[PDB]
């Protein structure tokens, strides 16, 4: 529980108690870090600082920040930048996909939802990865969230499968690109997790996974843990996937 | 010779002859197929209405087709819905990105220029599927394009390769949805072809498995087996044409 | 119809009518090649030769070869160099694993029936291939079947499943060895064909698989018409799935 | 420092100073756990008990264990249960391939050699899992090491390349049969070690990799204690490459 003691890292996507970022942001804070959040629009501002202020210690700055706004995600960095000095990584749990398009089949897929998918669940990783170097001037992970449906086809994942694929290939583009200046990027692919016909998806994880269990925002915030930590400084490029197994399946 | 007989196929993204999309029409042509071919601007159409009247003749269907323009994209196929009725595929040969975007580190690509990338070279395999699906009514194959840059990190293809990723994900999720209806849809990611550029040819000349760079020819045979039923129980594939590179580590 | 000829091909693995093996010999032969047979024992000559008799055209040589005897294995090399002189590949359709390691869990695998799956299944690969370079002296291309189980976990596939993962893996290096010598190396990947409980399978791959129907002899024979012809010379190292596209799901 | 506090391993495969099985010893003493070390040759057995000496803290428990000798596989976990009576996990670091078969090209690997790469590195590990699960009563990760050269084609890795195929499609199987007993199975990847024509080999990875640097025996343990620990309770099946991101270029 002092991995991450005397480092600060941002926390993007919090949107309620059950998010994965809120996970993250949990195992992050018992492994002695101190984190900065981030909240998408105003409707989320109350949501996110109410979970922060339940961290014990310092309170934590939480700040605005839209990613597909650039001149917005400039200055949520530089403020970071004129209130800490140095951060020590990110976590990116931003992803967005319109409805219909998800309903739909995905050959169906709107031109105006295939390119909102791709800027806020894609291109936002690399927007906030431009950002963020300026201010991990002493190395540190860059992580962002992803799902099989990005590697395999997944049932109703449709457009979002398109949008995790861009991002696994970004996350390998920006790893080769950060390297030299010590900055790790890594992803996280989650399994389904059971607070967030789900059910009978749930049912076929909990029956057919080799751990026979669903996921937990817990478990990916561990992992997350390590992948921040120094423990991990060998590690980028890659994409582990929390799961239970189930990505091993045919 | 003849195992494109009686069937007619869309090429996309002929420029000139030395277009990806030309040697593939070149090959289809050879295997007995009639060809409908599309242009993305006016600066192109005599390009291609030469190249295209070389191959079948005066006659040959010859349209617009810019796959960002959702009314000229669907005005194509419904002219082709007019004239031929049925095809029996669609070999989508199209992509950009911006040379500023390509030549500066990936951290720096611009939205706009990411989002332009993603447009032309990835969604419009889906807006072209939509709307080839409505005349294809016998089944057949849609073919797109990609390369290793999209599977791993390739020097200097930055942008292009999170667009070819998309690319060959949708490739996937359209086999998927249009499966049930007899639409197969597959890859070929090509390895360079010499029709700093020549030292990566020089590499793959020294390192691939059969020493010697990719032709455009052997694009369009391998394109040819997947637009023929020699490959009916192919879909969601992705084939290297590559002399073998990919499997090097 | 005449894409192979003027070619000839060795087959190995022909049991009976429904062997996968006799599916790709009656492509290859529809495709204009002429064919030599192997087969595995003295048991399975009678059925060997009067398959190879059903085919018009010019008497088909069939002979003694098997893959765990390397004298056996070089006899009939040398017998092909001497009677035909030069051929233009290999269709290596062989494989075995013992039926009580297929049926308990993977971690009961026996060491003896693990070691002779390796064998039979993967090791023989490279042992073919060593011999057929001698007489395809104009290049040509050797061709091994596998299944989705050597990439990812099927149920029941077990010991056969690693045993598929060495012969994917020796594809690729066998790949990198012999392209020099204009010799391709490839593999199909097979869907389940209808000619434990094996029906529920072809059953879930009818709902499941994209095209909706499960694989046939003929569709693998027509890709290896493919792979053998002068249409794949830029094709090596290659795995192509003759699956109904199952292998995209997740 | 006290992830593991309280934990027990086994670690096989310790030959000297250099072994990346002592770089993860090193690793897991560090984070708090106890660790049993075996030994294959009676000329290995003084160099395993001098480094399990200078394990303070504990008391040293140095075995002789041939993993292609099932008695005596058998007896040595037997032991292990009766001295410590639950242990956490089993770090298999154990390879090995005839000189012969990997400077020669892959085409001309002898099948005796063949065989035994498969037999010593990669049916061990299912072996060595079968007999751990005996011990593992609460659970735990077992851990083996495999190398790109297992998933594409690297120079003269040759017979070791389908060993570590079959190693990395027996974690899966294994990961899928033991998850139910409250057992993960992964791998790490390791990159190339100064310690372990080399240096053009470092050299080019220091340019192109990334991180621009080569992979240590301690980035290798430390992302071993990540698998070992409970922050990893979700992962199994999993393959961690440990390579300064290196897997990710083409
Ligand atoms: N839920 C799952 O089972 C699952 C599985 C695998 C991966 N993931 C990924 O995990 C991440 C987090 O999603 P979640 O499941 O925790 O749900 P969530 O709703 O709690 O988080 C998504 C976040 O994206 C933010 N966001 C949306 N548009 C934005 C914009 N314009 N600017 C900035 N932020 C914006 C939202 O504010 C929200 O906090 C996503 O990337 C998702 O794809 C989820
Ligand atoms: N060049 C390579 O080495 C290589 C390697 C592998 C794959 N590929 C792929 O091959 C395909 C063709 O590239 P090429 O190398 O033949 O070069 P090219 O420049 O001749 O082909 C690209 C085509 O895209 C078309 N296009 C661009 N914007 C368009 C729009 N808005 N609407 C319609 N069409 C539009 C152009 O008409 C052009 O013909 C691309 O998909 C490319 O990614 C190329
Ligand atoms: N059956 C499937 O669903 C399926 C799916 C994908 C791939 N495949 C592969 O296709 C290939 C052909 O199998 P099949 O399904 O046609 O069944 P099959 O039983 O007809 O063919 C396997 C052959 O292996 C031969 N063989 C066994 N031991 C041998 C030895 N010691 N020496 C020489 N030959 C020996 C047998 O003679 C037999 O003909 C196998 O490699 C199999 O794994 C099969
Ligand atoms: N060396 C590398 O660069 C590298 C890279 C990635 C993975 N790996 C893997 O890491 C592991 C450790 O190798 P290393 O590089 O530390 O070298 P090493 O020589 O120190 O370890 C190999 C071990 O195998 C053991 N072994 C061999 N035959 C045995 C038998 N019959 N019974 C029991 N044990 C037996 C030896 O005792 C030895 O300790 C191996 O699995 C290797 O493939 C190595």
């Amino acid at each position: 529980m002092e991995l991450l003691q005397g480092k600060t890292f941002v926390v993007m996507g919090v949107a309620n108690q059950r998010s994965i970022a809120w996970g993250i942001a949990r195992s992050l804070h018992n492994a002695g870090a101190k984190l900065i959040f981030t909240y998408a629009g105003e409707r989320l501002e109350r949501n996110v600082r109410e979970l922060a202020d339940t961290l014990e210690g310092q309170e934590s700055l939480v700040l605005p920040c839209d990613v597909t706004n650039d001149e917005e995600l400039t200055a949520c960095f530089e403020t970071i930048k004129q209130e800490v000095g140095t951060i020590h990584g990110v976590a990116h749990c931003i992803a967005f996909a319109n409805r219909d398009d998800l309903k739909g089949e995905f050959v169906d897929t709107s031109r105006d939802g295939f390119l909102l998918a791709q800027n806020i669940s894609a291109f936002s990783l690399t927007a906030v990865a431009r950002e963020a170097k300026k201010v991990m001037t002493e190395g540190g992970n860059i992580l962002t969230l992803t799902y099989l449906g990005g590697e395999r086809v997944v049932k109703n994942y449709n457009v979002m499968g398109v949008a995790k694929a861009s991002l696994e290939a970004s996350v390998k583009y920006l790893a080769n690109d950060l390297g030299q200046h010590g900055i790790r990027v890594n992803a996280i692919s989650a399994g389904p997790i059971r607070t967030l016909d789900f059910n009978s998806i749930l049912r076929e994880i909990e029956e057919r996974a080799p751990l026979r269990r669903t996921t937990t925002q817990e478990e990916v915030g561990d992992t997350a843990v390590f992948l921040f930590s120094d423990l991990a400084r060998g590690v980028t490029g890659e994409n582990i996937h929390v799961d239970s197994g189930y990505h091993i399946l045919g």
